[PDB]
């Protein structure tokens, strides 16, 4: 029975009872997801900026089955064209705005990659995707503004790969914890 995240804290314990189970039923953990309304200081803690590029910050370890985390999105700051590693990702938005890109996957020939549709994210919405659906690209185009987002993914994945735009030739990145459970993690 879902109910109304009222903190962070809260949404972090319903999570691993959507989660105490083998399976998944994304538009519940959607529909909680989009429940919980961003409190700024609720997530202070893990919001942890670069000012080179976005920042992955570890919030909750999950139960085996999943891993809740923090990307923070200087201005101008953007992802590759990427992949969910064979799992389900969640992104809701707790601060600003982002534009998430969507791309088919790439033929074996060497391709421009078109993108297929794009939209903009906005705060508290909670976007979800995996590899059937299809690839995505998601920055902070703002001049302005910070974005700060939530993701979820589940099972937890530490490697994707990043798609060159001009080709859709693919290479594995394996992605690093910016800090965890609130400690920079050089
Ligand atoms: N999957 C990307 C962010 C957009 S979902 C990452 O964890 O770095
Ligand atoms: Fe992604």
């Amino acid at each position: 029975e879902l109910l109304k995240p009222r903190t962070l804290a809260d949404l972090i314990r319903i999570l691993h009872e959507l989660f105490a189970g083998d399976e998944v039923n994304v538009e519940e953990v959607q529909a909680v997801l989009e429940a919980y309304e961003s409190n700024p200081a609720e997530w202070a803690l893990y919001a942890k900026f670069d000012q080179y590029r976005y920042t992955r910050n570890l919030v909750d370890q999950g139960n085996g089955k999943f891993n809740l985390m923090i990307l923070c999105w200087g201005e101008g700051h953007g992802s590759s064209i990427h992949d969910h590693t064979d799992s389900h990702a969640f992104l809701k938005l707790l601060q600003g705005n982002l534009k998430e890109t969507l791309f088919d996957w790439p033929d074996k020939k060497s391709n421009e990659m078109i993108k297929k549709s794009e939209r903009t994210l906005r705060e508290n919405q909670c976007a979800y995707i995996n590899d059937s659906i299809g690839l995505h690209r998601v920055e902070n185009v703002s001049h302005t503004e910070p974005a700060v987002s939530l993701h979820l993914y589940s099972p937890p994945f530490d490697t994707c790969h990043a798609f060159d735009q001009r080709t859709g030739h693919k290479n594995k990145v394996t992605m690093t914890f910016h800090s965890k459970f609130g400690i920079r993690t050089p």
